């Protein structure tokens, strides 16, 4: 599924991301935009052999099992394919554990490089929330 901006914002808000660990909704929408272009089916393979999955590009080295990242960890206790669903519940629940890990939203390279320190509220403006 390719989400619309406001559609995703509303979905993330329902799942408890707005102000989760102090990150306003616009931060999460901005991160999803630049990580996946709002596409739940996005995958990208990394140089270390791990793969990033889903609308928030969650990495198989630490967070999910894809059966092909040896010596990796599965901290969200989910198959990585669950992160590609049109239902974002699994991605959101895993993202909450990532952002609680100590490094906040800096775990997402695109957030750090393209959202952090910008007017992220622009990503939810005009939405019925």
């Amino acid at each position: 599924k390719v989400f619309g901006r406001c559609e995703l914002a509303a979905a993330m808000k329902r799942h408890g991301l707005d102000n989760y660990r102090g990150y306003s909704l616009g931060n999460w929408v901005c991160a999803a935009k630049f990580e996946s272009n709002f596409n739940t089916q996005a995958t990208n393979r990394n140089t270390d052999g791990s793969t990033d999955y889903g609308i928030l590009q969650i990495n198989s080295r630490w967070w999910c099992n894809d059966g092909r990242t040896p010596g990796s960890r599965n901290l969200c206790n989910i198959p990585c394919s669950a992160l590609l669903s049109s239902d974002i519940t699994a991605s959101v629940n895993c993202a909450k554990k990532i952002v609680s890990d100590g490094n906040g939203m800096n775990a997402w390279v695109a957030w750090r490089n393209r959202c952090k320190g910008t007017d992220v509220q622009a990503w939810i403006r005009g939405c019925r929330l």
